[PDB]
Order: C-alpha cells, then sequence, then structure tokens
C-alpha cells in the first residue's frame, strides 16, 4: 500500500516473517522440478539385444560355459572410442573373432544390422529411467533435448499470460491456481503412457512454475517496507539457490523417473491448502477500486501485527486521501516506441538485453547437461548448490565497494572461460574438471544476480519496467535456445561446450563499454 499506510499498520512484524517463511519453501521445490531432468531423463549405456545373450535356452545350448566378455565381441562390432557399438548388431555369429590372436580390424559393422529387436540398458545406478522406458536413443537421440526445450518453452508462455491476468483478477488467485495446477500436472505426468502426453504435462508444469515465480515475488515486494526489499529478495534467490541441494539430497534416496516426479510434485497439494490464509495486497486492491476489500485485508494485518488500536481507527476516508497521489497519476506502462527511438539510449538496452540473453542460454544449456561436466552428478549438484551461496552473498559486497561494471564484466569473463576451460583438459582429472564447472555455474549466478541489480539503475525511473521485462524475456529466448545447441553433439562433445564458453566471453568483454552506476 502506500507508505503512510503501510508505516501504520507496521513495516516490519509478525505478519512479514510469516509469509516470508511460507512463500520461500516452495521456491526449493520449484528448483528441485527445474533440475529433476538431470536425473529423470539419465542416459544409461544401452547394448543391442541379443538373442546369444539374453535367451537363456541359446547360452546354455554351447557345451560348457563362455565368459560374457569373450561372448560378447562375436555379436556386436567393435564401436569407436574402443567399445561396443550402440546401435548395431551383427547380422550372424562370427566365432572367428573369438581368437584373441587375431586382428579385431576386419570385425566392423560394415556387414552389421540395426536393432531391430530393441535395446539393454544397466540398472546399475539407476533402476528406471524415461530414456530407457520410450528408447530414446540412437535415432531418437534428438528426441531428449527437445523434451527439455519444450518445458523452457512453457515457462517463456507463463509469463507471456501470467502478466496481465494477475493484473486483472490479483496476485494470491494467481499463486494459488498455479499451486494447483503445479501438483496436479507433477502428479499426472508419473503415470503418462506416452511421450507426447509427458511432454504435455511437463510444458503445463513449466507454465504453473512460471505463473508461480513471478507473483511470490510481485506480493513479497508489495508488502514489505521500502528499506527491506533488497534483503528479502535475495533471501527469495538464496532458497532457489538451495534448491539444489534439496534436488542432490532428494534423488540419492529414489531411483525412479515416477516415484521421483511424484515425491517433486506431491507437497504443492500442502502449498495450495495453506496459501488461502495469506492476504491479498492491498495495494492492487485499492488502486483497482477494490476498498472495502483492501481496507479489510489492512485492518486483518494490523489485529495481526500486535496493533489493534492503530487498526480500529482506520476509516475509508483516510483510506482514500493518503491514496490520492497514486489516483491523480495513473502511470500507463510505455511501450517500446518512446525506448528504441532515442539513439543514445540504444546502446545501453542492446547490451543490457546481450547480457541477459547471453546468461539464460549459457547456463540452461550448461546445467541441463550435468553429466558432461563431470564424473557424477550427485556432488556436482551437492557442490553447485553450496557454492552458489557465497557468490551471490559476496557479490553485494563488491558492489559496495566496487563497481557494478567492473564486477559484472570480470564475474561474466571468468565464468565464460572456466567454462571453456573445462573442456580441454583430459578426463583423466575428473576433480580437477568438476571443480572448473562448479566455478563457472557459481560464476554465472554472481553474474546473474549482478545484473538484476545493474539493469533497473541504467534507466529512468518511468522507462525501467520496460527494460528489465525486455531482458527477462531476452533471457527466457536464451533459456530456450540453449538446449538445442545439444545437436551438434554428434560431430563431438566438445563444441557444445565451446560455444557455452565464447558466448559469455564475448558478453562480458561487450558489457565493459556502457556507462557505470
Amino acid at each position: 500500500a502506500f507508505s503512510e499506510l503501510l508505516d501504520q499498520v507496521g513495516g516490519l512484524g509478525r505478519f512479514q516473517v510469516l509469509q516470508t517463511v511460507a512463500l520461500v519453501v516452495p521456491i526449493m521445490w520449484l528448483c528441485t522440478q527445474s533440475m529433476l531432468e538431470n536425473f529423470s531423463a539419465a542416459v544409461p549405456s544401452h547394448r543391442c539385444w541379443v538373442p546369444l545373450l539374453d535367451n537363456s535356452t541359446a547360452q546354455a545350448s554351447v557345451p560348457g560355459a563362455l565368459g560374457p566378455e569373450a561372448l560378447l565381441a562375436v555379436s556386436i562390432p567393435p564401436g569407436p572410442n574402443q567399445g561396443p557399438h550402440q546401435c548395431r548388431r551383427f547380422r550372424q555369429p562370427q566365432w572367428q573373432l573369438l581368437d584373441p590372436n587375431a586382428t579385431a580390424t576386419n570385425w566392423s559393422e560394415a556387414a552389421t544390422e540395426p536393432c531391430v529387436d530393441g535395446w539393454v540398458y544397466d540398472r546399475s545406478t539407476f533402476t528406471s529411467t524415461i530414456v530407457a522406458k520410450w528408447d530414446l536413443v540412437c535415432d531418437s537421440q534428438a528426441l531428449k533435448p527437445m523434451a527439455q526445450s519444450i518445458y523452457l518453452a512453457g515457462i517463456l508462455v507463463g509469463a507471456a499470460v501470467c502478466g496481465p491476468a494477475s493484473d486483472r483478477f490479483g496476485r494470491r488467485l494467481v499463486l494459488t491456481w498455479s499451486y494447483l495446477q503445479m501438483a496436479v500436472s507433477g502428479t499426472a505426468a508419473a503415470f503418462a503412457p506416452t511421450f507426447p502426453v509427458y511432454c504435455l504435462f511437463r510444458f503445463l508444469v513449466a507454465f504453473a512454475v512460471a505463473g508461480v515465480m513471478m507473483n511470490t515475488g510481485t506480493l513479497v515486494m508489495e508488502w514489505t517496507s521500502a528499506q527491506a526489499r533488497p534483503l528479502v529478495m535475495t533471501l527469495n534467490s538464496l532458497g532457489f539457490s538451495f534448491g539444489h541441494v534439496l534436488m542432490a539430497a532428494v534423488a540419492y534416496g529414489v531411483r525412479d523417473w515416477a516415484l521421483l516426479q511424484l515425491v517433486v510434485s506431491v507437497p504443492f497439494f500442502l502449498c495450495f491448502v495453506y496459501s488461502c490464509w495469506l492476504a491479498e495486497s492491498a495495494r492492487w486492491l485499492l488502486i483497482t477500486g477494490r476498498l472495502d476489500r483492501g481496507l479489510r485485508e489492512l485492518q486483518r494485518v494490523a489485529a495481526i501485527n500486535g496493533k489493534r488500536a492503530v487498526g480500529d481507527t482506520l476509516t475509508p476516508q483516510v483510506l482514500l486521501s493518503a491514496m490520492q497521489e497514486e489516483l491523480s497519476v495513473g502511470q500507463a506502462p510505455a511501450s517500446l516506441g518512446t525506448l528504441l527511438r532515442t539513439p543514445g539510449l540504444r546502446l545501453r538496452t542492446c547490451i543490457s538485453t546481450l547480457c541477459w540473453f547471453a546468461f539464460g542460454f549459457t547456463f540452461f544449456g550448461l546445467a541441463l547437461d550435468l553429466q558432461a561436466l563431470g564424473s557424477n552428478i550427485f556432488l556436482l549438484q551437492v557442490l553447485i548448490g553450496v557454492v552458489d551461496i557465497p557468490a551471490k552473498i559476496g557479490t553485494l559486497l563488491l558492489l559496495s565497494r566496487l563497481g557494478r561494471r567492473p564486477t559484472q564484466a570480470a564475474s561474466l569473463v571468468l565464468a565464460g572461460l572456466c567454462i571453456l576451460a573445462n573442456t580441454l583438459v583430459p578426463h583423466e582429472m575428473g576433480a580437477l574438471r568438476s571443480a572448473l564447472a562448479v566455478l563457472g555455474l557459481g560464476g554465472l549466478g554472481a553474474a546473474f544476480t549482478c545484473i538484476t541489480i545493474y539493469s533497473g539503475e541504467l534507466f529512468p525511473t518511468v522507462l525501467r519496467m520496460t527494460a528489465v521485462g525486455l531482458g527477462q524475456m531476452a533471457a527466457r529466448g536464451g533459456a530456450i535456445l540453449g538446449p538445442l545447441v545439444r545437436l551438434l553433439g554428434v560431430h563431438g562433445p566438445w563444441l557444445p561446450l565451446l560455444v557455452y564458453g565464447t558466448v559469455p566471453v564475448l558478453s562480458g568483454l561487450a558489457a565493459l563499454l556502457l556507462p557505470e552506476t
């Protein structure tokens, strides 16, 4: 509400703590939902089905016993990188390759056959996975990143429909509905019997996630006092950062693709259930002509906060008088027609959007394929969650005691350079590769939290909202475009990482031109 009314009710009190505690917790589950792909879509080694081994009758027919390692060569051509070919099989058994003396070069997939009878996967680490359930390998390999893109697409559409809708019906209503939609879609996706159904439910989950993300932040911003807005926003981000540790802790327990999704998405039922006693912001109620309900909510909060007499003395006349400043000036959002037209301000918008897109692209394109970065996913997830916190805390101190532009440029350049260096080093040293990847992800997080603050300060007060929205849209578009880059991995796994390392470096170097503050 207006500063006078909020101060009369009380800037900080019981209700603020209760609402912050209630709203921060679901953000961890939202991060868990976003990062569930690393574990519910793992790609295990997939040999080609062979009747000689799986069908016990044929194997037992041969007198004596033949070791599986020796009997595998006779029916699997030697694939690249000294391994078994992933999507082929010998047309007929070849006992000549059985003798180790003969060179295996003559034995190749030239006279082989495709995987007619299906693939055999590994259940040592993951008991089940979506890839092993719908055969998303070989010719369907490209369908894996696709499922990752559609989900992100949903987020982009969510902010396009949760923007005006929440501005007409309210904040709490949209938040509650999005909680319900998240819970229902997450519960339903676990039972999807076909790939398109799962993709549709994932897209709906993304829609609800975008709605929740916007609305919780808006509500928190409105209710908290002016002096403590950034302090609460950084906590709202720190919750999403702890979401990574939560994700790492959950996946280690349940090894499945349906149980994991169900357990992750079931708490949103409770989130919806208890989200009915949260108060609708009186600011939006009062400006939109809803006076009685806003006054009732203000009195309710005042009674909650421990000041009863102050709330009792309130009357609609003082409420109307105190809010005349906003009503007289009905600030209407200005379109881009008055933003891009001015030649002087073009450069600022161009680089701001460039930075937003660079982070939104590179961070998601790298985080989603967490396997290629290190050896074991669980340790990488835990270390990402642990390291994101100190970087986010130290960025604020750096900004306080250092310029915004140098910090932004250095963070972006360093994150990009660590990501690039991660590829060059060999695969013998897993520890160093994992450390470099973790440092790169932390740098990207720091760059995001710095640019979030930096974007608003550049432009005037009137045009700040449009520029912020443009940056968010560009970052979400980059996030969508991120996963699609992996389709170039057929040439080699190094090219996607090279692109992910080159983009942030150039973005950071470019970001050194726009003025400070």
